């Protein structure tokens, strides 16, 4: 069982921190393109080892995959599986703040969410 | 080289046509679940064998892999990339009739934007 070069194992995933600006958008279809996804949270043990990621590089934020249709309604992982808050609740979450912050990104121990089309760093997985 | 039992191909692609009924994220999941993604239409060729599907399926219409994340908001296909009409437009378009219309479903020879949580059928899609 083996992950790319440059790809990191934990887990039972391969990952890339990608370390180039991107949409929420194009940081899923970069991810696509190498038969991968924006990152789902699974567990706290897959949480825990990308926040250490994430926390020691709190220059930019890591986009992931999740996101919501409605600019407020459900949040849903790229898989199309529902979001339970088992690690982290994701954060700036009254009402009008909210408001067309519909994607979601991970900056340093925080997951917050935030406009689409904003340009960040993404995180992407693949099974190992 | 080899679809699965069930699944039909063309072009490049293995196909499911899920006859059963579920919301646009449940849809995901399921295609997800086998590997897969929801049907992504990539040429004229491709929709044209799609439409010949949907066009003699239409008790029930079939939810596709393209959605928006606001209603002010363009279509991305389930990979990320960007929508263009090369084939077909998504109906129903004056403002104000597709609000909370987010996510996309074929029924017949017609696409129309719809709300997400609506339950159709489906139509799963991964490469040959
Ligand atoms: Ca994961
Ligand atoms: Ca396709
Ligand atoms: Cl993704
Ligand atoms: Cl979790
Ligand atoms: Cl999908
Ligand atoms: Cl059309």
């Amino acid at each position: 069982q083996s992950c790319l070069p440059n790809w990191i194992m934990h887990g039972k995933s391969c990952y890339l921190f990608s370390f180039s600006g991107n949409s929420w958008y194009g940081s899923k279809r970069h991810c696509s393109q190498l038969g991968a996804h924006l990152l789902k949270i699974d567990n706290s043990k897959e949480f825990e080892f990308i926040e250490s990621q994430t926390s020691s590089h709190r220059i930019n934020a890591f986009w992931i995959g999740l996101s919501r249709n409605q600019s407020e309604g459900p949040w849903f992982w790229e898989d199309g599986s529902a979001f339970f808050p088992n690690s982290f609740q994701v954060r700036n979450a009254v009402p009008q703040e909210s408001l067309l912050h519909n994607c979601v990104w991970i900056h340093g121990s925080e997951v917050y969410n935030q406009i689409c089309n904003t340009s960040s760093y993404s995180i992407c997985e693949k099974e190992l």
